């Protein structure tokens, strides 16, 4: 053995480290760097010094064997040899053989993760943990607004990144760098798309230090929220757009039906979260484990999973649903369990949100460990730049003033700038990135992308604060029906009227 | 996908019917039945109806390539089909080609977990549980008997159940029942190495439910925490023996360095662990922690999880490591950690504790998944389920007696029997078993251990209450020098001398 427990105790000693540099950084008040950049430049350091530690080393190459009658490479596969037979399983495509010498130098060690991973059990806990992590105090006066911004914001931003990134691959095409033909509008949509989730964590984490005002707060974490699950579900409904025929079409009759699968599949998982959330929030009304804090977090942790892991196998996207269904939990079970079993949960789920985040943030800043690394094309990357700052600029002014004409005697001004200065890539788009491999200009994307949250998470970092001064932005500020557009409070009386009675205010809390 | 979505959505809703089920006989208070019985007879329900399910189907056979060339069978290979190189990884052998169309006929779902699963994610998880949860009370007046017990009496059992299943393959060889030379004598001492941890749970819970007299209870725990890595070390010892001419010899001159990498092994464990331990309860007394929660939390669990990766990297035993770790954290770290950061790492160990031993018990009711069983030859089950009475019969008696003449002036009468009634086997051994597969003896042993755990922890379960009551046991009993070899006065004021000024005793707690 001796493989996985070397690098996870590389990872662990990493992860010590990062914690030791934030206390030193902390305990001197320095601040310009938060606990996601120290684990993402120890990742760099620990990969600058693993790469050029041993790379004089032998040279490994896999033998090749003849397989006749063999048209297809199943996933799994039986082989007979000494009359025995022995299971094969397919697990990667690697078809590098030309470079396999090169390879094989500087080998080191891989320490590569399944893409799968970041899906199925590091992302979940963060979505888990922002869903149910809501103030319940205002966030329901905006709302709409919020609604509105990750909504429309999202599809303009990926519409304008989208054509800037068609007009340079043309402009490249002109210029004549390779190949014309390989790019497509459908690619630069898909790119769009993966670069339209915002994860401001440093920001949120600065603004909560600093005691600004709740409404920006709210705002900006109510968009980070929901954008990432818009923007997961539009990447997957454009990756299911496939015309029939002719190929890289435009209105192929197509987006009908794109549509309606998005609808569908964000319904659905709607629907299935809210029916997980009201079957548990019934189930502890009903019985009395109030007595019991133990079995009632265990049952509360195996409900949640049970509706992750059925809105996964539905076919429907689970980091929506799992949002849908914490945010509801969120809203009606927390009146119902026990005072200890409250602090048990939140505590459980702000330690594997912590740690999830740590160890997402320790992995992006490994940047060596893949060889198919395609960074060149420095105008590919200055194109990108100034199609997200254009698309982060056309994001809030245009909705800004478009909710500002129908304005609920609240108007937001000076704080766009503040949401233009927060423009940091989360790890959503990473693992989309991330998930797609053995393609050159999925490489490329991932490459830029990659390029840019490094940037563009370390400036935004170091320049929050003089950011914060220059806006005079207030700060040190203690948390403690018609202009809703009509529908808010007739929402909240329903709710007051039948659903609170039978789902909570009974039962020993 | 799809695939483990729904097999680990079963799992979860098979977990929350056994909390179902163990809430509803709480309630009416009918006990005689224990969460893990529950969780093994959920899994034995399911897959009985599972198994008998859809068993008419399609006949489903892989196809055979003739490979020419290939005298080997490589973990990794890379097979060129269309220009193009694919990684094709070892997963597992499977030498039953001629009743495959019988495999392939209710195929349903595999369901199965990797041998080493049990080994890395779970077991270590109850060990380092057991290993805090110290009473920190008693447990020293008596803590030389519990080490006489796990270190003599569990080697001598496996002597006595090695002795007896020789014999009775002898028997069977008589009887002519199977050929003759396949099975050995290491064969016998590999099993009874297998059948050496105890892991009474159901007993134990009982015990602290009724309030038994806390020096039993402590016994018993002590015992049952300690032999499980006596006979998990002893297991490794074994299996390390292996003659370098005339295989299955006698007195090959392995035996002394057989033992001298036992006891190498055990204190590299031991001296790893501690010095984990030692440099983390420094690290938490130089620095001032307590003001972050969060923080000293993670930490403590990043340095406990590292201190057991890398006693898995050393080439030692794991288990033992981490429960070194886990016994010396409780006793040293527990006294420098903040009021609120105790109570998180405890919910949070326990909670992890409850999970994993919920999991490894429905797992373990599991029992017509495996295709590969060899559930036969009664005269075997029969001669294992002597060997094993006759085993905890002269475990106890004759120790306890040497104990009783050198007695600390505190006779344990009447206690052995209850004892003798608690003879449970826990994961550990399980876990032992389905390490090795593809193996004729391999899977008798994994038969019996597994018929054998079936029967004696649902009959003890029934009845340690009519035990409890016919032996006039105390309950209800509220927990709150020279004598002791005249050693462990002087370890007490070692440690009160040097070490608990330095280790604890300064810095805010």
């Amino acid at each position: 053995q001796h493989q996985g427990a070397v690098e996870l105790l590389v990872f662990n000693f990493l992860l010590i480290l990062t914690i030791l540099t934030i206390w030193l950084f902390k305990n001197h008040r320095f601040r310009f760097l938060h606990e996601t950049g120290g684990a993402m430049v120890y990742g760099l350091i620990m990969g600058l010094i693993l790469r050029y530690a041993t790379a004089p080393t032998d040279i490994e190459s896999g033998t090749v064997y003849d397989c006749g009658k063999l048209a297809f490479s199943p996933s799994t596969l039986l082989i007979n040899i000494t009359d025995q037979v022995y299971e094969y399983k397919y697990k990667r495509e690697i078809s590098q053989h030309n470079i396999n010498p090169h390879l094989g130098n500087a080998i080191l060690e891989k320490m590569t993760f399944d893409p799968e991973i970041f899906f199925n059990v590091l992302l979940p806990p963060i979505i888990f943990h922002a869903g149910y992590s809501l103030k319940k105090r205002h966030f329901f006066q905006n709302l709409g607004s919020i609604l509105t911004y990750a909504f429309l914001g999202t599809a303009i931003s990926c519409i304008v990144i989208g054509l800037i990134m068609y007009g340079f691959v043309k402009a490249m095409v002109y210029a004549g760098q390779l190949k014309n033909g390989d790019f497509h509008f459908t690619d630069c949509l898909f790119f769009g798309s993966l670069m339209s989730a915002t994860d401001p964590v440093t920001v949120l984490a600065i603004f909560h230090e600093l005691h600004v005002d709740p409404d920006l707060y709210t705002l900006l974490f109510g968009e980070s929220v929901l954008n990432d699950a818009v923007a997961i579900v539009l990447t997957y409904s454009i990756s299911i757009y496939s015309p029939k025929e002719n190929p890289n079409a435009f209105d192929a009759a197509a987006f009908f039906q794109s549509v309606g699968n998005f609808l569908g599949i964000f319904a659905g998982s709607f629907a299935m979260g809210s029916a997980y959330a009201v079957v548990t929030a019934l189930l502890t009304k009903f019985t009395k484990l109030c007595e019991f804090p133990m079995l009632e977090t265990g049952l509360f942790f195996l409900l949640s999973w049970s509706a992750f892991l059925s809105a996964e196998a539905a076919g429907l996207t689970g980091i929506v649903a799992v949002l849908f269904c914490g945010v509801t939990q969120a809203h009606y079970t927390y009146n119902n369990l026990s005072l200890d079993s409250k602090m048990r949960t939140k505590q459980l789920f702000e330690f594997m949100n912590f740690l999830a985040e740590n160890v997402i943030f320790c992995y992006m800043g490994l940047a060596l460990f893949t060889f198919q690394n395609h960074i060149f094309n420095a105008l590919f990357i200055l194109g990108a730049f100034l199609a997200i700052f254009v698309a982060r600029a056309c994001n809030i002014y245009p909705l800004s003033f478009l909710l500002n004409l129908g304005r609920k005697h609240k108007i937001p001004w000076n704080f766009q700038h503040m949401m233009m200065f927060s423009g940091l890539r989360g790890a959503i788009a990473f693992a989309l990135a991330i998930r797609d491999t053995e393609s050159q200009p999925k490489q490329m994307m991932f490459s830029t992308t990659l390029l840019l949250v490094f940037f563009t998470v370390w400036v935004f970092g170091g320049g929050t604060t003089p950011m914060l001064t220059w806006l005079q932005i207030r700060v040190g500020v203690d948390l403690d029906k018609t202009e809703s557009a009509w529908l808010f409070r007739m929402w909240y009386g329903f709710d007051h009227k039948y659903l609170k009675p039978i789902l909570t205010h009974s039962g020993p809390p």
